[PDB]
DNA sequence: ATCCGAGTCAGG
DNA sequence: CCTGACTCGG
């Protein structure tokens, strides 16, 4: 047991201009949830306050909003939003222990202070699972244990602040935490709290048609299958297809036989049920995930949806979006995209405005690779897909049929991570002999992409890690693995990580430089979303002319590469219409 | 119950 | 290559 004042009230010696602060949201989704406890640690001691009391105090609430009071926490963003929900603001966070651990070694998957502490040999603090538990397991314990815990954390944060910073500084990532991640964290905070408005009525009439649509196919499947079965269980389905209907087994999952859309395109010719199955899956994924899914989570009063961008999960520096995931709304098949029509501004007479990097990930290859061909393609603003098709067929700026392009494109999608001939051949539905025969041609057509791939794999061998434009790391012990396929995975990570990685650094940065301008220019615009390479804003309809310059200007100039980045922008009265 | 793992597919 | 949500079913 470790002692601390167990406060009933706020003494001012809790308001020192530097403290580790802990603000416990024990709910798994932080949006509008109970704050269960608050521990503060400072030069004057270690204190515990109950939220009810604490949150009422104009003295405390004041200290919180003060950017001159420096706090140190773990996942300030969790506390930030939870507090924004209470109309309380949180400023002057100087060190976030979650973001730090995450830059040191994202693979450790640090989810709580206990994890962060292992890293630096500190152990007088307990995991979350130990105090709370797993599933229907997780519960809020009594104050005695709670106080003890929130303090032990806060204590650790105070303690680990400089051990952590010293390794970042040694690692060459001091300005990644300070200038990049922490600034962004605030920004995501606002974004998640702003929310995006959904048109629940249109979502309702989309679902309405899809059930009638779906009933229909369902029946047809059962008709031609000869019997009923749960189509969704592919274990049950394969039995219908490859046993009772006697069909060729072409691909195979590690368990039994495979029914991935890839195999079905191939089985189509073989029997009329095949395409009915594909239709059924597509229609059903809309309804399950983008109708019943979203509608399950609009906030009923405001009609908005509040995502959580997880700044500290991905192994390569992307963000992720959870519950719901606004980073995978349909856009590819035309009927899918209609969903986007349900994403509307939150103010009458405002517009969604959306801008994105053209080929960001490739452009980064070009810059990191220092291949001449690719650098020139981007500098002359050539349609990079069209130039690719040319180079792999050795043909003209018009002898490119549309199919030669669906092919060139797919290379550019995989050459960002050393795609396998086998792997490629899958997406393209071709013979593996042709897959590598396009690969072969790409490489002699862009042999600076070849070197890089050679080189990066060997730097990974030397250093045990790769890095990115802004010095994010990724360790890769499996690089020297005994085992062909494991060494191989690790070798594509070896080469792809600096690409995904910089691409993400660059946009995270664009977002900071953006908030920065909008705030100076007194503008009403604010970011709603990030989808890996686009930004989505809502602004007053009288503000587009500006954003059309501003947003591209700031995005393009976010960093400086041996290629010019390229941005596209569109705005409409909905997401669908900004395309 | 309740957890986890694969599967499939939506996006990058 | 990097995710996540929904789904069955060991
Ligand atoms: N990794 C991956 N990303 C894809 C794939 N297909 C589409 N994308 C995503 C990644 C890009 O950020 C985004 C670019 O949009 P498009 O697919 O329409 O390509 P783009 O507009 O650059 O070319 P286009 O103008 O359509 O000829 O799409 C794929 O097969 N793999
Ligand atoms: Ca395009
Ligand atoms: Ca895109």
């Amino acid at each position: 047991k470790m002692a601390f004042t167990l406060a009933d009230r706020v003494t001012e010696e809790m308001l020192a201009d530097k403290a580790a602060l802990v603000v416990e949201v024990v709910e798994e989704n932080y949006h509008d949830a109970p704050i269960v406890g608050i521990a503060v640690v400072n030069e004057h001691g270690r204190f515990f306050l109950r939220p009810e009391t604490a949150l009422a105090d104009p003295q405390f609430v004041a200290w919180l909003g003060d950017e001159t009071k420096k706090k140190s926490m773990f996942d300030s963003k969790r506390a930030a939003v939870a507090l924004k929900w209470k109309g309380i603001e949180l400023c002057g966070v100087s060190f976030d222990l979650l973001l730090a651990a995450y830059l040191l070694d994202p693979a450790q998957g640090v989810d709580d202070v206990a994890a962060a502490a292992k890293m630096k040999q500190y152990e007088a603090v307990r995991p979350d699972e130990a105090v709370y538990g797993k599933g229907a397991k997780r519960a809020v314990p009594d104050e005695p244990v709670l106080a003890e815990h929130l303090v032990r954390k806060a204590a650790a944060i105070w303690e680990l602040e400089r051990p952590f910073l010293d390794e970042l500084r040694r690692n060459e990532q001091d300005r990644l935490l300070v200038e990049l991640e922490q600034p962004l964290s605030s920004i995501l905070a606002e974004m998640e709290f702003a929310g995006v408005k959904v048109d629940t009525k249109r979502l309702e009439q989309m679902g309405k048609e899809l059930a009638e649509q779906l009933g229909t196919v369902e029946q047809r499947i059962y008709e031609l299958a000869g019997q009923e079965f749960n189509i969704n269980s592919p274990k049950q389905l394969g039995v219908i297809l490859f046993e009772k209907l006697q069909l060729p087994v072409l691909k195979k999952t590690k368990t039994g036989y495979s029914t991935s859309a890839d195999v079905l395109e191939k089985l189509a010719p073989y029997h009329e049920i095949v395409e009915n199955i594909l239709h059924y899956r597509q229609l059903g994924k809309l309804q399950s995930t983008y109708i019943e899914g979203l509608l399950k989570v609009v906030r009923p009063d405001t009609k908005k949806v509040h995502t959580i961008f997880n700044q500290a999960l991905t192994q390569t520096g992307r963000l992720s979006s959870t519950e719901p995931n606004l980073q995978n709304i349909p856009i590819r098949l035309e009927e899918g995209r209609k969903i986007r029509q349900a994403f509307v501004p939150s103010e009458s007479d405002w517009l969604i405005f959306a801008a994105d990097y053209s080929q960001i990930e490739l452009r980064v290859l070009a810059h990191i690779a220092e291949d001449d061909n690719l650098m020139e393609a981007f500098r002359r603003d050539l349609d990079i897909h069209t130039k690719t098709a040319m180079d792999i067929f050795q043909v003209s700026e018009d002898e490119v049929t549309p199919n030669m392009r669906r092919q060139a494109k797919a290379v550019n999608f995989g050459i960002v991570y050393g795609i396998s001939d086998y792997g490629l051949a899958q997406n393209l539905n071709i013979s593996r002999k042709e897959a590598a025969e396009f690969i072969e041609r790409y490489f002699e057509s862009f042999p600076g992409v070849k070197r890089y791939m050679e080189n990066i794999v060997q730097e990974a061998k030397q250093k045990g890690y790769v890095t990115t434009l802004l010095h994010r790391r990724r360790y890769l012990p499996d690089i020297t693995s005994r085992n062909f396929n494991v060494r191989s995975f690790a070798e594509r990570m070896a080469m792809n990580t600096p690409i995904q990685g910089s691409a993400a650094d660059i946009i995270k940065k664009a977002m900071i430089d953006l908030n920065a301008r909008l705030k100076e220019e007194r503008l009403q615009a604010h970011l709603l979303l990030q989808v890996h390479d686009e930004l989505i804003l809502e602004a007053p309809k009288e503000e587009m002319e500006r954003l059309c310059r501003l947003v591209p200007e700031v995005m393009e100039q976010a960093v400086t590469l041996r290629v010019p980045l390229k941005v596209d922008y569109h705005y409409g009265s909905t997401w669908y219409d900004a395309k």
